[PDB]
């Protein structure tokens, strides 16, 4: 009696540099998967590949033994392995006397733009431009860094430092 | 009754430092590969050669073998490995007066050249010389980079931070 076709995970993604994890919830002697970059496994949890690269996309293959010797027929689970955004460059008007607007802003296209205070702050916007007034509690001097998220909701990596000069202006004078 | 020559990929081409992809749409007991660099793979999706070099390049051959225990006839897949063009060098007017043209240039030779301005924009050229005017958005100081494509399509590594400075005109003195 050909034992029964393995419960394996519906097709899914990951980004570059996430982990792919694949299992099988069936009772077997043993379990044999297969697929892309030579990977292959004897077991119901194999090992995590991590890092996951566009090398590993592609169909992963299961079948397994039974106790009664027979091998099952095989299932599929198809994994892609979608993009990182290219890291983003942050421009900021650095040198600026306090009362004049601050404004950071970058060239890299995105779904989304995480920009992070040098204080931790994080503020999500939809646009390149973020104009911060004198009276915020974003305005900030310092370290400035931007991450971008992308339509697939892959995050980028974190954009160098830019830095942000805010001056003083000296006291009416005796 | 021999078993039915594999489907492998058409002749291919990767540049030096991309990933060699080999791999079959057939079904058989195992998969025999072999290769240049002592490359062999017992399975449909061997493991990928990363970071492709000359010595990877030539003729791969594959054979398989049926549930009949019989092996197939042969077939292969002729990879090469192009060139990387030598990693260009860039020079820069550096010191500028604002309102002077500012142009940046290489002696490298290429097929295109993309210069990639402080801010992350990137501008891609036929030639060595980009003539940037004063009224322009690019007429940026700061960090400048080149990388160059051959006729195959091979991108150099990038160039060495050239540095541009725009010196600012003083003020009509009192």
């Amino acid at each position: 009696p050909t034992p029964a076709t393995p419960n394996v995970p519906a097709n899914f993604a990951v980004c570059e540099g996430d982990n792919i994890t694949l299992s099988t919830s069936t009772v077997a002697s043993s379990y044999n998967w297969s697929g892309p970059n030579g990977f292959t496994s004897n077991v119901q949890n194999p090992v995590v590949i991590t890092n996951a690269t566009t090398s590993n996309a592609g169909v992963y293959t299961l079948s397994i033994v039974d106790g009664n010797g027979c091998e099952s027929g095989d299932t599929t689970v198809t994994v892609t392995v979608d993009s990182i955004p290219v890291t983003p460059v942050l421009s900021s008007n650095s040198a600026i006397c306090f009362g004049d607007t601050l404004e950071l802003s970058t060239t890299a296209l995105a779904t989304s733009y995480e920009w992070i205070a040098p204080d931790g702050s994080r503020i999500t916007t939809g646009t390149n431009i973020l104009s911060i007034s004198s009276n915020n509690s974003l305005y900030q001097s310092g370290d400035w860094m931007l991450v971008t998220t992308n339509a697939s909701g892959c995050t980028s990596m974190p954009s160098s430092v830019a830095t942000v000069v805010i001056n003083a202006n000296p006291a009416q004078p005796a």
